[PDB]
């Protein structure tokens, strides 16, 4: 190989000549700035400078040139990076430092730069991103942006900058099967408020973008708008339109097949080759289908779904390269097209089991079993969803193990044994709540509407104790009437606007049986919703977690597995 | 920082590239007609004369077609590939014209490797011609490395043709040193006067000087009357001048005199709880216990081998992990002056106890677990002192442990439980030889004169071999006392045949006595018993071979007696 | 009509003869030392060839087959199985000679 020490070497003496300016020939001129500089580095470094020099042009023999339509700080950095290697990126002058390598072919910056965007894509700047990637070539970066857009923009359908873009662009947005969205109206009303951005610059591809919606809306309202709209005495594009909604036959989009679907993770792996795999019970379909296995097999982790539908990972632990097996603080965010985990800021601590709670679009993590273990053994962080960075918070009055956490009325409501604090974002402090009666543990809470409803504790049992925010009080309400002699295993969620339960019971010498009850929330009873049949779902384990969330089926695939 | 990763390989590469390519090229070097272009940057960072030589403000700093000189074509041309990749590739020829185009660019990182690659090679014959090379081109490391081998080698040469072209200041330096490794004061008396007999009118006052030099013990011996001889006519004041050379300038005794036959023992018993072994020497005469440094200071179950020029060299050995024995393949050569210990190059095979033999120049390592399981276990692997390389040769007949090894008229013999294998250094073959009557294994030989003298073995058994007879034969039981494991260590003293023997019992307290054994007489007479004041307990694995040592140069080994 | 008992606890090369009713030696395989051949000998092409894989101690096991000569007594170089297509065997493995359909069967996914 190539002595490593030699090279540095030289390249310390380079940047040392560049530095003092001794071996200096050619000087970059950009607006008025002097840039001394070799033709060695600039030939090496950039794709531009190779054919600006050794091409027998003019600028061959001249010392001096003047580059324009260029910027002195990307100029300046782009020639640090090239005599040093360090390429300081912040997150305002990637967009000039991209727009010079491409003007200098530099590969190299090039792809650094690609890569620091495919990680800042993020909501508000997905359109803005996705404008650039048209404006310069750039596959990767454009098909990353596709996705992103689609989903946050039919999520959200409001960026300033979604007014400004290409023809083309929107036509590629508009027709494609990747948009998330709840109903076919709302991209029509969409595209409608991008037409009427202009009046005879939109109406050569008014005729186009009619012909990548399906013509459900386009017989319906939002055709007399348009001819509101029409410039006058206009009679090529009113009758046009009459009789031009023949073809295109009404097709439903893959936005519209999100069904509230319960998300299970570390289930029973049905090969022995993975410990833990993941599935999902299909509460309409009646079905299980398969989920992707967590990243590196990543056990002891924790989930949350945020008001959007989106799920994240955070902690866990990853078997070591017999008991081994190393923790580390690892985030992931899960592809609900994809079906791929789509890695994102790793957390400050490492943990086993993190309680993950959304709030006010922060992704909190209380406890876990931190790696510190100091006398702040119960500090509690939170994530940025739009800076894409984590923040720590209030830590936690009262160190606690084995506990489950909550959110109501925007507020952290985190549960332990028989304690309870509640967390104020707005002043970032912990206030104390009511006392249960009764010490139980390793059970999980789910929080519908106003009220905490704590099911389960330490097996299990079938104790319930339910909590009201606005009167503060832990009153009971009634026991879960399952089999004597059994150990049930509670899972408590939200579905259908109702508080049902999981709960997989064993006898004894028999196998698991899965059920799900609906408790009523007025008359202090569990009913019984649906019975899961056994013959398409099989064993999940003990140290499965259930979530509430939506997914489509249609891309995900069905396990097979024997009944 | 210097990121050392994509952005520094990919700019090194595309550098190479252009060198290939010629591009964005500004000077080129002329020697002797043949063209060089490069570019000024790379040369002001290897070199510190391009720097000055395209900095100053000159001619040559603008002249883009400059006629360098005094340097060769080859040199510059791997110079600049040097430079421009970070690899040099030497050869073992080239080194001394590299060595002097490095001196004159000024350049110090291949100075600075030219000058560790000659420092590892001075092996047998160069000594003179690098020493004389460093002596042309200062250089303190070269100059004192080549000093110390010329004190040891030439000292027993003395006759190389390299040797007589030598300035005077080099030669004086040589001759004036205390570090002259003769056992007699008449040699270097004969390699100054054929020193001066050569290039004779022309060294006159060097001779004088040199004559000096030598001082009185040599000079009161032949020096006048072959002088008189070899005397330019009309010559007055020159006799003056020599023979005032009889009193003054302090007359006092050398240091190669003193080459006392002793022994080299390994794996002592070490005072030191922190250390584990140690290796220590006796003297036969002197009555005295002498130390030495470890060769690892770490590593153990070592080898040792005399060759006939008493040199000593550990080879093999196991050394601790020292997680939070793994087996080394090194080598090592103990300095006689020194007392320390330059390694060199070390095997192919990391061997557990090694038989090192010498013959015929060369170093031949007989078996000593090789590595482990092996398709063919029985394997040997030899080494060359001159080319100061390893080389296969043919592998042993059978595969044998716990084996011993000497050498007799020129030939390997290796000695195994009941078997005998002489290994033909001419044909590099194995010819069968005569079979032991007794089966005993754990136990070493001695090469005494023409016999071969198996001692011990399990014991006592004295199984006595000549290579002219080609038969086994029994002598005597040495005396010792019962109820005890002898440890019997057999080795030529003062060119008669001895042993070192140690007793031990049950609660009781370990002897050390060495007798001397007669051949017709077949008994083990009482030449000396070593007094337990000045050597105390050795151990079990310690071994034991014969070798010349300086007592000034190595230290006593301070213990309670 | 010659029977090759290849192999033994190693590298003997023992030929017997229905006809001439004797055993005799031909040569060592060329392995490396300090290694176990897993020889294999089979008929390839209606010329005879072995498939011996080596080992060694914190080595990669690697896979060759080579063309053996009647008369020769060497194993000339015929290929070498690379380990991009082929990955690790065993111990236990063992090796016939069939005609099979491509077809029909499907290749094995293994990361070079």
């Amino acid at each position: 190989q190539i002595n490593t020490e030699y090279a540095v070497s030289l390249l310390e003496q380079l940047k040392l000549f560049y530095e003092q300016q001794l071996f200096t020939d050619i000087v970059l001129i950009v607006e008025g700035t002097e840039f001394p500089c070799h033709k060695m580095v600039l030939a090496t470094c950039s794709s531009y400078f190779r054919a600006m020099f050794m091409s027998g042009l003019s600028e061959s023999k001249q010392t001096h040139v003047h580059l324009r339509n260029v910027d002195a700080a990307t100029l300046q950095i782009i020639i640090t990076y090239a005599y040093t290697g360090n390429l300081a990126m912040n997150d305002s002058t990637v967009e000039q430092l991209y727009e010079t390598a491409c003007f200098l072919q530099v590969e190299d910056v090039l792809q650094r730069c690609r890569e620091y965007l495919i990680k800042k894509i993020n909501a508000e700047n997905c359109v803005r991103l996705l404008s650039f990637a048209d404006l310069f070539s750039c596959e990767e970066l454009k098909q990353s942006a596709k996705r992103m857009v689609e989903h946050k923009f039919t999520a959200v359908y409001h960026q300033d900058a979604f007014m400004q873009l290409s023809h083309d662009l929107l036509i590629d947005i508009l027709s494609s099967d990747n948009l998330n969205v709840e109903k076919e109206e709302t991209v029509r009303e969409a595209a409608m408020l991008w037409l009427e951005y202009n009046t005879e610059s939109r109406s050569q591809y008014l005729s186009s973008v009619l012909s990548q919606i399906r013509i459900d809306a386009l017989s319906e309202v939002t055709q007399r708008a348009w001819f509101q709209g029409l410039p006058p005495n206009d009679k090529s594009v009113v009758v046009q339109g009459l009789y031009k909604s023949m073809p295109k036959f009404f097709k439903p989009r893959l936005g519209m097949t999100k069904e509230e679907m319960m998300i299970f993770i570390e289930a029973s792996s049905e090969n022995p080759c993975s410990l833990y795999s993941s599935v999902c019970y299909s509460p309409q379909a009646e079905k299980v289908y398969k989920l992707c296995s967590p990243p590196a097999d990543l056990h002891k982790v924790g989930t949350v779904v945020t008001p959007d539908n989106d799920i994240y990972i955070a902690g866990g632990q990853v078997p070591l390269k017999q008991t081994a097996f190393r923790t580390v603080n690892c985030f992931y965010w899960f592809d609900a097209q994809q079906n791929t985990w789509f890695p994102k800021t790793p957390m400050l601590f490492v943990r086993i089991k993190p309680s993950l709670v959304c709030c006010e679009g922060y992704i909190y993590a209380i406890g876990g079993d931190s790696v510190g273990g100091e006398l702040n053994r119960r500090t509690v962080e939170r994530y940025d969803t739009e800076k894409d960075e984590w923040t720590m918070v209030s830590p936690l009055p009262c160190a606690w193990q084995w506990s489950a956490a909550v959110v109501v009325h925007d507020c952290i409501y985190v549960m332990t044994l028989n304690l309870m604090y509640c967390y104020f974002p707005r002043s970032d402090s912990w206030v104390e709540m009511a006392m249960r009666q009764t010490s139980r543990s390793f059970a999980s809470a789910a929080a519908f509407g106003d009220k905490i409803f704590y099911i389960g504790g330490l097996g299990s049992s079938v104790t319930v104790e339910i909590y009201d925010v606005n009167k503060n009080e832990w009153k009971m309400a009634a026991n879960i009437p399952a089999k004597r002699y059994s150990d049930p295993c509670v899972r408590a969620v939200v579905i259908s606007n109702s508080l049902c339960v999981f709960m997989r019971e064993t006898h004894l010498n028999e196998r698991a049986k899965y059920v799900t009850y609906q408790y009523d929330l007025e008359l202090d009873r569990w009913s019984l919703r649906q019975h899961i049949s056994e013959r398409v779902l099989w064993d999940l384990g003990r140290d499965f977690r259930c979530t509430v969330g939506k997914l489509y089926p249609s891309c995900l695939e069905e396990s097979p597995w024997k009944p």
